[PDB]
């Protein structure tokens, strides 16, 4: 049972070893504590263990093993959650995806200061004048000519230094995904279109017993094809000549040549063929006549669609970490700008809440970011969790909007009237 | 909540900050405003927002501070739609192909006026004498060779200038799409046909008991295939050669050589094949003798065509915006001539609906056409909106017709008289 | 001359064929697209070990 960093601090009033009245510190945990220790404990300090046994700080070398003093059993007879306290969707205004969108990068309360406290615990650098710990007095929020948050240059002040740099955040390429009923996609229409080919086609049933359907089955298949080769060839020829020439017709310069050839070649390459191949077949159980069209055509399609809810945010952070200016630890201080990953969206070694997660439980796992438990000695990770619910939570509103694409292909299928025949 | 440009002017009567009892100016809505700033600041004019700031014209650069100043808070306590009134569908006589379309580019009330005065708004240069906003005294209507419209070149004066242009509207190279069962294709004529091939066949059952179906299943595959590659070879080679030859035979001229070859290629290319493969197969639950023929054929297909009422409209102007002399703002002015696209049909970034809508909610997304809200500071935008609504509406009217193509395949099967057989 | 060599393709064949018993006109449509996908996963509660000393 793993124990969270955050309440792992020393107890003061406790003697530990001696008689602490908690549940017992083991070793198991002991281990899992090489990667934070230095959060915990001071250079020289001490700290005990249930089984007879003492840590040391920083300082030393030391291994478990056995010593007399005192610790956290407190906080293990007794652990807490972690969890964000509340999951609840955000609902917001519905309309078209220009003003959905917008609301939401808009949104002082729901994007903009949340965003921007949440860049403040983790590393992100400050701009010039401040009130409170997010978005500054000179700070400012205007859109980007991508459609991002972004602010004007001339006042400056980063670090307190009048460099241009300012704060962004980005607008996400969204993506959805609809588990509910709710969407849908209205009649369609064609702006254009181009008839391709037609196939025209009968059954004759004269006779009365005999009847039997009709299939008619059709393949259109086009395909590209690439591909690339290397041919690595080595010639090897010894030669002799001679000069005595036969008398007849030797030759005078009578040579014979033998020539060894080795080649080999490597190539790769692949094609992509698409086919549409409908297949139609009447039944047609009567004595008749029955013509059968088949059409392969082109064309353009538009469709109206009914408005969505849900969509995914995908945000990654500005590069101003470097500027940063706070203790560290795992990360040495470098100028150079990197951009820092907050997936919101639901992937796995990238997502924000799973590596809150993980920084809780200690995993080794390969890591490129910078971790959640820095922020439990430099703020105390305390009352933050709704700031952070703010970030994680998933947001809705309704936007309707079009389906549109390249043309494409289409087809159609049409049967005749079946003409009484007769013998 | 984005506010629109249109009633954002200020309000002369109002304070602002001191107490305006309107709904409050905000930051979000704010910072949407930097790119129709000029529409409605002054150099120097000063405008303010409730959370106790100010945003200063185009003089300046300024950021969002504090100050104290009016505005409209007025407008986005009640905000107004901004809607096209009707979206009706226009009914036109009822015709052929000629003829509907000619009444369609025929129509002043319904096409020509509408479509003159909406090129006014835009942007579109006049010629000569006026009459109205639209279709000027010495203007006129005629047709084009390609069946759009033209006027006659000797009275000039586009401008005011001598210069021979004139506008002119494009028909659209129509496509349409139905819904409804309103429409249909009559019987079939074939105008030739070639008999491509036949295949016969039966099923012989004597025996009274074992009855079983027959299947006959056909393939006819032709395909075309293109390629192209291009190789590039190097050639390396070494030689040496000595003159001290064998006496019975080296060869004078003694040489070895060798040479390595190195070559590699790409190619790419693709091949499309049809293939019209029909499966009879009769069940024939008789004791019988039956044939079957399956036929093979090209023809020529001919089908009269039921009247459909609906057609969809694709629109591009002519390229006198150059001529145009209003204020741009966008644009700079220049003298080459453009095609500004019109698109009434449903192509969801061409649409001039959507982009109507687009410039009312203000979205930063890459464009390439004049902007619509620049004409609230030239005309007001209002009362506009039934012109608007007079090109962008649908329009529908029957044309009857005829369906034709080049030859195609087509297949047949018989079936012949299950002939009583015995043992 | 010898040779080895070898090749894979992918095909994604979907068929669509509604019966429709009904005098009318049927619109369907069949669409092919790419997509990251993700899903939760319930609680397994065996695991196999493989150690080697």
């Amino acid at each position: 049972e793993p124990v969270y960093p955050d309440q792992l601090r020393l107890f003061s009033l406790g003697q530990g070893v001696c008689g602490d009245k908690y549940r017992p510190v083991n070793r198991e945990e002991a281990q899992s504590v090489k990667s934070n220790i230095v959060g915990m404990m001071g250079q020289w300090q001490i700290s005990g263990l249930a089984n007879g046994w003492v840590i040391m700080g920083p300082g030393y070398n030391g291994e478990i093993k056995p010593g007399t003093a005192s610790n956290t059993w407190c906080y293990p007879t007794n652990p807490v959650t972690g969890e964000i306290p509340t999951l609840s969707a955000l609902d917001i205004p519905d309309g078209d995806e220009v003003d959905v969108q917008w609301r939401l990068v808009h949104d002082s309360a729901n994007f903009i200061k949340p965003t921007s406290y949440l860049a403040h615990y983790l590393g992100y650098a400050w701009v010039g004048g401040n009130h409170s710990q997010y978005v500054g007095e000179d700070m400012d929020v205007t859109r980007d000519g991508d459609g991002w948050v972004i602010r004007g240059n001339n006042d400056g002040g980063c670090d307190g230094y009048r460099c241009g740099d300012k704060t962004a955040i980005k607008v996400s390429n969204f993506a959805y995904n609809l588990d509910p009923d709710s969407f849908k996609h209205g009649d369609v229409t064609q702006s254009d279109r181009q008839l391709v080919k037609t196939v025209v086609g009968w059954a004759v049933n004269d006779s009365d017993t005999p009847q039997s359907g009709y299939d008619v089955t059709l393949r259109y298949d086009t395909a590209t094809n690439w591909s690339k080769t290397n041919t690595y060839g080595l010639s090897e020829k010894v030669t002799t000549k001679n000069k005595f020439k036969w008398p007849l017709v030797g030759e005078t310069e009578l040579s014979i040549e033998i020539a060894a050839n080795q080649s080999w070649a490597s190539q790769n390459g692949g094609s992509t063929t698409t086919s549409l191949s409908q297949s139609v077949r009447p039944t047609v159980p009567a004595r008749s006549k029955i013509p059968v069209k088949i059409e392969l055509y082109k064309a353009d399609i538009s469709y109206p669609y009914e408005f969505k809810a849900d969509v995914s945010y995908d945000l990654t952070l500005s590069g101003f970490l470097r500027w940063g200016g706070n203790a560290w630890y795992t990360h040495p201080d470098n100028r150079p700008n990197w951009n820092h990953t907050f997936v919101i969206g639901p992937y796995k070694d990238k997502a924000s809440s799973i590596r809150y997660q993980w920084d809780k439980r200690y995993i080794p796992g390969e890591v490129k970011w910078w971790d959640w438990n820095w922020t439990i000695q430099q703020n105390g990770l305390s009352t933050m969790q709704n700031n952070l619910a703010r970030v994680l939570r998933p947001v809705r509103a309704g936007i309707t909007g079009d389906f549109s694409a390249e043309s494409q292909f289409a087809g159609n299928i049409e049967i005749g009237a079946p003409v009484p025949l007769a013998a």
